[PDB]
């Protein structure tokens, strides 16, 4: 074994398998409409610069690495670009990052804030910063046996590590990382929180937190609270102010619209408790199962609910599995499958199961993440905490060769395991995938 040829024959093996695992996934989305959203327009962008690293940043990492005589520009151009195609895909993993973070807290905006026309917008800035950092020691910012002009090609002669440190670690990939790290939790603990009557109503009716037009042309905000049918914006603005207490600017918090929903219950119990063909239901049922009721009147009114005679006699009767087959034969059933399901279901079990389950797509993107922060920090904290010491403790005990050079491998190992892995995770691609694989090969 000599030393370095093993170095050299995995940056290769990476570039090979950098190149083949990115190859496939532009491939896929390429074929499956299905795969065609706007993240996956992320997707493709990082899977593009993974294959640069794959051509052009593994063979410079590698010739940076023999310490041949040429001009300080010239090698220096070489670590710049190395440096620029990974900046790229440092920042390709925020914007999918990001995506999967309003996809998920604020799943109505998503269309909105979340086009097509502006991911590509996105991408381009992420390039175009790509290149402001990495050719930053172009612009001035660098360090310039053999003879004039000409120094010994090797990473760290051409770029100061006042550079690395200051500005490249702590400017471009740590704040990722912190930033990247903050997604998974905030996602994660969506995905986890206490279940209720308010959160309910979240999935079914969806929360508002800016005030809005619904489908008749009426200002309403939070989950269906109406403000005014007049036809006045700054009027509607007005009696938001009247119920919060405050000035608003036509915007409220999540806690105030959770007041607004919980005055809006208190006024749906009071209505079920005056109607004398609902109230023997409401007060036969536990908590929860009420929730189940409220969660009818919302959508169709109190006249609209006690139309279910005959299923509301099976529920005060706890027959629970006969009142649900009878609510599934209702045209309300037949208008809206999803919610109804989920609150039928609500009436068999007496729980948040089928909303509990809403959530499993929630868990499903915190567990990628956890991936996709873990594999990011593991290839890149240690080839940047050597550059630390070096920068702060220049008479230490460096660390070992051998290991130095591994972390140089962990950052490129980035480039084919992170846009591949998240994926494969994600079933739609596999299927995508083995279907190119048979055919093709
Ligand atoms: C996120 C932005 N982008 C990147 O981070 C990318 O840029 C590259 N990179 C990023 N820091 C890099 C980096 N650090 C600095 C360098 C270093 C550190 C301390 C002291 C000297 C040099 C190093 C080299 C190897 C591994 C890690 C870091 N050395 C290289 C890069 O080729 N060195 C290879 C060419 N030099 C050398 O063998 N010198 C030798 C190293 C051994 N001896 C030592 C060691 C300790 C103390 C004294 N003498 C003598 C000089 N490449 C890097 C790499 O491709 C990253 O993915």
């Amino acid at each position: 074994i000599m030393g370095s040829s093993v170095y050299i024959t995995v940056e290769l093996a990476i570039a090979v398998l950098a190149i083949l695992g990115n190859v496939l996934v532009c491939w896929a989305v390429w074929l499956n409409s299905n795969l065609q959203n706007v993240t996956n327009y992320f997707v493709v962008s990082l899977a593009a610069a993974d294959i640069a690293v794959g051509v052009l940043a593994i063979p410079f990492a590698i010739t940076i690495s023999t310490g041949f005589c040429a001009a300080c520009h010239g090698c220096l151009f070489i670590a710049c670009f190395v440096l620029v195609l990974t900046q790229s895909a440092i920042f390709s993993l925020l914007a999918i990052a990001i995506d999967r973070y309003i996809a998920i807290r604020i799943p109505l905006r998503y269309n909105g804030l979340v086009t097509g026309t502006r991911a590509k917008g996105i991408i381009a800035i992420c390039w175009v910063l790509s290149f402001a950092i990495g050719l930053t020691p172009m612009l001035g910012w660098n360090n310039c046996g053999c003879g004039e002009g000409q120094v010994a090609c090797l990473f760290e002669d051409v770029v100061p590590m006042n550079y690395m440190v200051y500005f490249n670690f702590f400017a471009c990939v740590l704040v990722p990382l912190l930033l990247m790290l903050g997604v998974y939790l905030r996602i994660f603990l969506a995905a986890r929180r206490q279940l209720n009557i308010f959160e309910m109503l979240r999935i079914d009716e969806g929360l508002r937190l800016k005030i809005y037009k619904d489908t008749e042309g009426y200002y309403t905000i939070g989950i269906g609270h109406l403000l005014t049918k007049s036809p006045s914006l700054n009027a509607a603005k007005s009696e938001l102010d009247k119920a919060i207490g405050r000035n608003t600017n036509g915007v409220i918090t999540k806690d105030e619209a959770e007041k607004l929903f919980n005055q809006d219950v208190d006024a749906a119990v009071r209505g079920i408790l005056r109607n004398a063909k609902l109230k023997p239901v409401y007060d036969s049922l536990d908590a929860v199962r009420r929730a189940a009721l409220i969660n009818m009147v919302f959508q169709m009114g109190e006249t609209g609910v006690a139309g279910f005679t005959n299923s509301l006699r099976m529920l005060q009767q706890k027959r629970w599995d006969e009142a649900a087959v009878n609510l599934a034969k209702s045209r309300w059933y037949n208008q809206t499958p999803n919610r109804a399901k989920r609150v039928i279901t609500t009436f068999r079990t007496g729980t948040w199961d089928a909303y509990r389950s809403t959530l499993q797509k929630e868990v499903h993107a915190a567990k990628s993440l956890a991936i996709i922060v873990g594999l990011f920090a593991l290839c890149w904290l240690p080839l940047h905490i050597i550059n630390c010491f070096t920068f702060f403790c220049p008479d230490c005990s460096h660390a070992p060769l051998w290991l130095m050079y591994l972390a140089i491998v962990l950052s490129h190992t980035n480039s084919v395991v992170n846009p591949f892995i998240y994926a494969y995770r994600i079933r739609e691609f596999r299927q995508t995938f083995r279907k190119i694989i048979r055919s093709h090969v």
